[PDB]
RNA sequence: UUUUUUUUUU
RNA sequence: AAAAAAAAAA
RNA sequence: UUUUUUUUUU
RNA sequence: AAAAAAAAAA
RNA sequence: UUUUUUUUUU
RNA sequence: AAAAAAAAAA
RNA sequence: UUUUUUUUUU
RNA sequence: AAAAAAAAAA
RNA sequence: AAAAAAAAAA
RNA sequence: UUUUUUUUUU
RNA sequence: AAAAAAAAAA
RNA sequence: UUUUUUUUUU
RNA sequence: AAAAAAAAAA
RNA sequence: UUUUUUUUUU
């Protein structure tokens, strides 16, 4: 700093506050995944106390990223798909990331377009995860609010 | 601008965090005395009504304070604020009044740098005096 | 410039719309509550009173309220706005406040981009919250 | 660019009115008999079909007119146009004509600043000729 | 250049799409009845007729329209679109009308960026209503 | 930008074609066994799976191929590619190899534009060899 | 920055001072009455409570005075003060009033450089007259 | 960014 | 102000 | 290549 | 307009 | 290093 | 002063 | 690209 | 950063 | 932004 | 001559 | 002197 | 004269 | 010399 | 945007 000690401040009137203000977040988690089934992601695991976001109902996702978290079948290189889902219409597309070296991870991301950045609650899903490793780490990049 | 999906050349695994910091400004009211000064706890900056249950510890950087009550017959408001610290308490008496009787009266102080420590539930961050039944205040705080 | 009436050497017929849009703010009021909020409902933006009862649906971009009358003895007046939405009902509290009694408090919120779609009458539009039994509100929005 | 609601520093009430005005260009037809002039009435211009209802006076700028039914065996479409003032009539007789009898034909005039005033409902614009049985019409107004 | 197959240096293997978005101009007709407006259905789109029996929902742009068949005895042809959405319908009408009764009418109208969201094939895009039995689409659209 | 639909003045109807092009990458694998070319199939790459079953031909601009299974014990990867043509089949065989026993072997060729024509389902594209018993491809064509 | 304790390389005891001068803003009330003026003592100004008491003379640079209570019914508030000098007294009444009746009165005078010696505890500022039962000091001073 | 060895131009 | 040792950064 | 700690030279 | 915290991009 | 969100300073 | 919607002009 | 009306930002 | 194959402009 | 008082540095 | 603390002026 | 198809560099 | 959505280079 | 109305020209 | 007729301003 510079100042060593306490200093005054001349306030003013009374500003515009918000006690419970909005949050840009990158949230980790992980989720099972069966061979040859996809899995439908379900927004609800957004919101909880190991988040930080168990007060918010809502969240703006802009845009998910997945990861392998599990070692592959034998003989087999990681893959994972994702395939976007969305209330007013789901997607087909099949986003998919191989491994190269059979001992890493598979990775692939959507963004979803500014038009399509609307709110998700808990009930409702985010995308369909396949694998053919039983777990798949997400980094979904979203708005809380 | 994109109107649908696109993909994302994903690589590795990232550093990760599901548990940040948080930068924030938290507006609460405590109850004030004719003559007495209100210690204000920290533990009142740690809420579900603030998004802030989750942390047990913040630093503050500066304390901002309002009259929210009118003040008593033929007076205007004041309100003083003297910085508490673990490692020492302050004797400043950082003061505001008001100039018009129907106006709330204000006053705040910054913390340097080297005096940004945490704090927990159990600790005060300063005290308050007023003519005021209620002050309002607004916390400059990292939650971490 | 020209006195009289001029000659216009017109051509085809145009494109025509004889019900077009209208990029309007529409100030009205809503009864508060105290402790209560008030989920304020989209139909009340159209009425012969704002010239749009023919339009039934409504693109909302930005919204202000203002306390409408006085606060309680000894109080501040304040507002909060909460935004909802059929996508999902946010939870921040935009609030106001006011720093002299006889004056109002006001505060608003601008709805983004990506959240401007349409509303119809049965829709709310945001919650409010006050220690004053009215609040004024004027709302900008796109009537199509 | 934002995602997310944002708040707005709302200060003091503005200024608002409830009935703003509008300019529009209106698009409706009349019908028209053999050698005979039909006075086209300001009143076709106030209507829900319209959005104006709400509406009594207008301020008319300039007038755009076409055929809008074929013309007699033989004969290419004409239309004339006629000025009509409550200040007084004009005599100009504004006129187009096709140039194949496929074609409507079309003519316009405008009204210059001194001479525009507010009509209501039960006034006339012009008086419209035609070899065809109806003209569509496209009047750029103020309504207010 | 070549005019032989020549090696490539290939590296790790790629981020793949085996069903990837498809940005088109989609041409149908719709049969009209004459005073009755014709919701426009969404499931039209999907069809081998346009390589697009794989896709279940898609993003609308724009759309355009021109009547398909001769008018009315004695008419100019005429088109109307009104804009509908799952969140609101609009009640806008945008109309053209040939100016030769042996050409085509056209209009069209282009949905803003907030209002590009999906439909899937139970949606309806827009009502149409013409003089003539029928009407030839030309949508802008993103396959998803 | 806008935030409500407009109007789009449309003119005469345009050049269309409801079954249009369409240059893709096709990511698909292959069964292959030791010490035996494989002939891939031109057959593969028309499929509802990949959005292209309304196709008949395609024109193949490169092929690039990894091995898709571990190498047997003791052995890195290899792949090796035979260009084949209907005009006349090459007897190249571009190869790569591991240089870990962990990771895949890549290669793959360009076809030059003067050999760049159309193929139907019964042709083949190229021979396939490798120690692994898969081998997954992404050719580069154009479906027409 | 340094993380660490670093040495001084010290050369002489250099010149010190235990007990320094200070300059001070220093805030106090004092009550007075109507029709009547009120001798300020120079003695208000070594209290512990300014942390001052350990001074016995003090050099008065400027004074500044707001009305520190209502006026009476119908009244705006007005304060003046008249400076006194060990030398001889000034005759001047600077005076400020308020323009609103809610909010304070305010004025001051500032001492040129040729008047501005010391005082002790027996001197007195300057005297105070005003409508309200009290004034609020702020004397901008040089403790020695 | 260009040298040597099989084929076309300056 | 430069250099050497440990550390951090690029 | 900058800064911090120890050292040195200036 | 700059800086800090979270995010995204480069 | 630019933007978005929270904060702060101006 | 720029932008969005309606209109008018170019 | 300029102006008029409604809106918004500054 | 120059380049293609399909769409909203100039 | 400068100046006065206490402090630190040069 | 720069900065920190108190003050003052702008 | 600009240019290709195969090899030793940048 | 170039923005978004399916494929090749920098 | 500019502007408005009618006309002609570009 | 020039010129011609009527008008006006200068
Ligand atoms: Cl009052
Ligand atoms: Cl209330
Ligand atoms: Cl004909
Ligand atoms: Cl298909
Ligand atoms: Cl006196
Ligand atoms: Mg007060
Ligand atoms: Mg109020
Ligand atoms: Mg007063």
């Amino acid at each position: 700093d510079n100042s060593n000690v306490v200093t005054m401040i001349r306030a003013g009137s009374y500003p515009k506050v918000n006690p419970t203000p909005t949050w840009v977040r990158a949230i980790p988690f992980e989720v099972s995944v069966q061979s040859g089934i996809a899995f439908k992601v379900p927004v609800g695991s957004l919101f909880s106390a190991n988040f930080r976001t168990d007060s918010f109902t809502s969240v703006t996702v802009m845009s998910v990223r997945a990861w392998t978290q599990l070692t592959p079948p034998v003989n087999e290189y990681s893959f994972v798909r994702l395939k976007p889902l969305f209330k007013t219409g789901d997607s087909t597309e099949e986003f998919e990331g191989r491994a190269s070296n059979i001992n890493t991870r598979a990775s692939v991301g959507y963004r979803i377009p500014t038009n399509l950045r609307q709110n998700t609650v808990a009930a409702d899903n985010v995308c369909e995860v396949r694998s053919n490793c039983r777990q798949v780490a997400l980094v979904i990049s979203c708005c809380f609010n």
